[PDB]
């Protein structure tokens, strides 16, 4: 009743979501599907807290599909100074906010690496999506959550964005 | 091609969520009651791509004012679930539904008089028969072509994480 | 000869330095001990970097000996803004520095919380050290690392005396 | 008592250190050797324990200037370690030495022509047997009176492991 209620309303808001990540599926997508395809490093995920975790799901779709990538914690990179990361790799940053501190303080280790940048924000104004080689926008009109306390939408946005580029390599291999 | 195969996947699992609207039944709202009213931590844990997912729930469970944390099954088995007590709540991800790990701590979960919730996509599956409640996301196509990874069905388990997540959250004000 | 030489360097380094916390098994770490013992919640072990993938397994190792216990990263409880600890927990807050942000960041709300707070640092007049309830000491004279590249004498340190504080509060039992 | 029981385990481990000062041979020569050709990945992986020591190894390696990430042997499974190159050189933590997981992945691994290397405190093991270089990381008694957790075994190779990163270091410029 009140329960189901509330449950069906996020996902109504979600799959009204999804059917908008349509049209960023673009040219930036494919410029984005270029770079890893040409990559003979590792794909880099790297992301906070939710982000994180699907940044992370992310990773292991893109190995089990032959785009050798892994997550690393944009905290844990900061010490090594991303030592975990050369020139032959590429790096996707995902953020929502698009003004994540960790993520902004690699931006001039990162930079000064040469290694391709890809971000994944729901800003193209942001600072990530500003400095990346390619900004993958995941940009959602409405979130699921009330008090917007916890990622909804943009979250399962980013998820599936992921799995458009994993599945989408995976056939331009044949 | 690229934007092209991009756009299937995207179609392929908005399809599969909007399947899954059925799967929020009573289930559903017995699931939240049993956590509503847990006074200790609504313990979350699962496998591979499962497991991802059900870290991004016990994150969102948290900061929505429902504490939880994820454990991963394997790395409990040596402490024999010595990070669950009876006042916790057990949330245990599992598309196969027959995970060994998982299923293994079942029998343990069982007799510490833990809620046990279970979400699986096999309605018929080891963890839904054992478990107090289940909780549906069965989907019926994959957007990978081999099945290599799991798209649809992972998707499905994000998303009804984030329903269970804000349902309380409206539960409570 | 030049590798097993370089090798063998590191692990004197790091005996030499385990020989230097048998002091500091003391009043603070019986202290620590008792805190954690009449907890009734979970025991939150957090760090960061290298401290949080020893905070990691020093969770597994707690839960695994009868003390309910997980690992969460201060930088991921920087959103849920700590949903995930109540006022019957006990929190552990790993870091050598002593002055990590995010668990500097968590502090303040931690303390309007009232709950326990345990740090392990490798300096007594941290912030963190100053601002726990109970400080455990772990430091260390000689690094491993000619540059400090990254830890070891302290890193190893942390995780044998986490092993102290699981075994001990076992026996206690 | 506290004390007592928190001393004894340190006097234990301290203990399995200063025996482990001979595994620092050959194979441990070897085992640099090959990680600082490496012109891909070195790939740490492990359970439960011994991937969270795994993990601050790979942590370790990469802010000492050897590329290196950490991935769980299941998740690793089903991709059949599609993170993994022939270009890349991989680190198998096991003090079992008889994982069913990392056992798993080692036809793969060899079909690959990837150098493998394992960490093990049994010499006779499988994976011991069936990787390029095995490292011995044996200890004679256990911290834990009924072994629920490891601890000297789990301190050996956290060690083990800083003596491989800084080795290397120095080996460097």
């Amino acid at each position: 009743f009140d329960f189901q209620q509330a449950g069906k309303e996020v996902l109504a808001i979600e799959r009204e979501c999804l059917a908008e990540l349509d049209q960023y599926i673009n040219q930036n997508f494919t410029l984005a599907c270029e770079k890893m395809f040409w990559c003979k490093g590792k794909v880099v995920v790297m992301g906070m807290g939710a982000s994180g975790h699907i940044g992370r799901k992310m990773a292991a779709t893109f190995a089990s599909t032959g785009t050798p990538s892994f997550f690393v914690h944009p905290g844990e990179a900061a010490h090594g100074d991303l030592g975990m990361v050369t020139p032959q790799d590429v790096v996707i940053a995902i953020s929502n906010s698009g003004e994540s501190s960790e993520i902004t303080a690699l931006i001039p280790v990162l930079k000064r690496l040469h290694v391709p940048l890809i971000c994944i924000t729901g800003r193209p104004e942001s600072s990530m999506a500003r400095a990346a080689d390619v900004h993958l926008c995941v940009k959602v009109a409405k979130e699921a959550c009330p008090l917007g306390l916890a990622p909804t939408s943009s979250t399962t946005a980013t998820l599936v964005m992921g799995d458009a580029l994993a599945v989408a390599l995976l056939k331009a291999r044949g």
